[PDB]
């Protein structure tokens, strides 16, 4: 019904205004705090280094930003020695496109690289959908056999909560602990990464195996994408199950 | 069947190796070209400015990077205003997650986790709602074509293929070509960068290398284009999905 569609639209628009107000209340004080710090750090630098003009300072910052924007860290020569487009790293980038996560820490800079990325996404994202539906069909049988073992609506609510918590331990809690010890992040940053990854939001502020100073094994990046594949397939199979049940409720 | 699941897995793994090899062939020469430039720009700066040490240079670059990472441009003298924070909220819900703006505060990260968990399904309900209404529009249009070939007897699969190609092209003009032209004139991007942005936005990949508005009605109209754009193409995938389930 269109009456409920317009109703959900109001709930969503109110939700974004609510969200927007909460985010600005939490972030704007720190944003203003950082803005004051960078202005002071720059001014104090020019005060200590008289041989540098404010104009040639700007040019150097721009050169450093353009380098980082390209994907090359302007910090040291040793950090530059590693590549972001190696056979392994470019395989994970491909996966980052296909899963619609799109971190953005690495992005195509080449005009041709952008053209191929457009075509790669258009044909590649449905190809992943087919794989995720495939694992989603097998997991649906696993879920179906587990509910058949156990009011049908109460059983189904108890079942779904258990499956959600099952995935929350196996694909959310356990891998977050691994990232806390491997990537050296805080308890929050680790959970935050896992959540932002599996929701396919992928901000890119936290990316697994991204620190130049980290001596990460060769099996790390493929196992991370494997965790993404099993983690996304699992919670997709759960949403498919809730969707199919809601369609039965409507009819 | 599990035989076809393992088959799709091989196709996908081969696709990522293929993709990975193509991306490195296209990007690694420019990546090495940039790496050489930054090393030279820094070294040439230190030779011109002798009063600056190589270490207190790194410290300044780090301060500039930490500022940009926080969302404050270290070039010249807000990203969390009522309007901008509304669009950020909309970026989370649509799963686009550009990343040009991201929660820095420990509490801001906590709220972002909870906001996504409850907010993304809420969008799914809205997108399904528009997807249901558009499905009736598509369904009534295919039922019109099938009424013509009732006595002419033309395979239902052929009718369904020509119709879907038309709906895909309809969305490609209205929500892909036309808005890309607007971004080319407004944001001042190149013809490629404009199409690339629209594609990376509507696929919800959202790299964040290109973000719209980075007038007051611009940011909400951009999210409105995103809402109708995602909903239209989600209605088309829903239609192809429902038909494939009937085929199985
Ligand atoms: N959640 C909707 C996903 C859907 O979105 C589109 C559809 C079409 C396009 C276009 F035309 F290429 F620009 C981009 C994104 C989609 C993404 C990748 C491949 C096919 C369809
Ligand atoms: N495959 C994308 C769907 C997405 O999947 C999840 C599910 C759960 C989680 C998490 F919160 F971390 F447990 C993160 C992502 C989802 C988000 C909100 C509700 C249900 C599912
Ligand atoms: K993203
Ligand atoms: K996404
Ligand atoms: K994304």
């Amino acid at each position: 019904k269109w009456k409920t569609v317009v109703a959900i639209f109001v709930v969503v628009v109110v939700y974004l205004v609510t969200g927007g107000l909460v985010f600005r209340a939490l972030e704007q004080p720190f944003e203003s705090s950082q803005k004051n710090t960078i202005a002071l750090e720059k001014a104090e630098f020019l005060r200590d280094h008289v041989c540098v003009s404010p104009q040639e300072l700007e040019t150097l910052i721009q050169h450093a930003l353009d380098a980082d924007n390209a994907g090359v860290s302007p910090i040291g020569n040793s950090s530059n020695n590693s590549s972001h487009w190696d056979l392994g790293s470019a395989f994970f980038f491909a996966g980052t496109v296909i899963t619609t996560i799109g971190y953005g820490n690495i992005a195509p800079s080449t005009e041709g690289g952008k053209i191929f990325c457009i075509l790669y996404a258009i044909f590649g994202i449905p190809l992943f959908g087919f794989l995720l539906a495939g694992i989603g069909d097998q997991l649906g049988t696993i879920f179906g056999k587990s509910i058949a073992r156990v009011s049908q609506t109460k059983i189904r609510v108890i079942s779904t909560i258990l499956f959600i918590l099952a995935g929350c331990i196996v694909f959310v809690t356990i891998p977050a602990v691994i990232f806390k010890y491997i990537e050296g992040w805080t308890a929050l940053e680790s959970i935050y990464f896992v959540v932002v990854t599996l929701t396919t939001v992928g901000f890119g502020d936290f990316v697994a195996g991204g620190n130049a100073g980290i001596n990460y094994r060769e099996w790390y990046k493929p196992l991370v994408w494997f965790w993404i594949l099993v983690g996304l397939a699992y919670f997709a199979a759960v949403l498919s199950m809730i969707g199919d049940w809601l369609r039965v409720l409507s009819k």
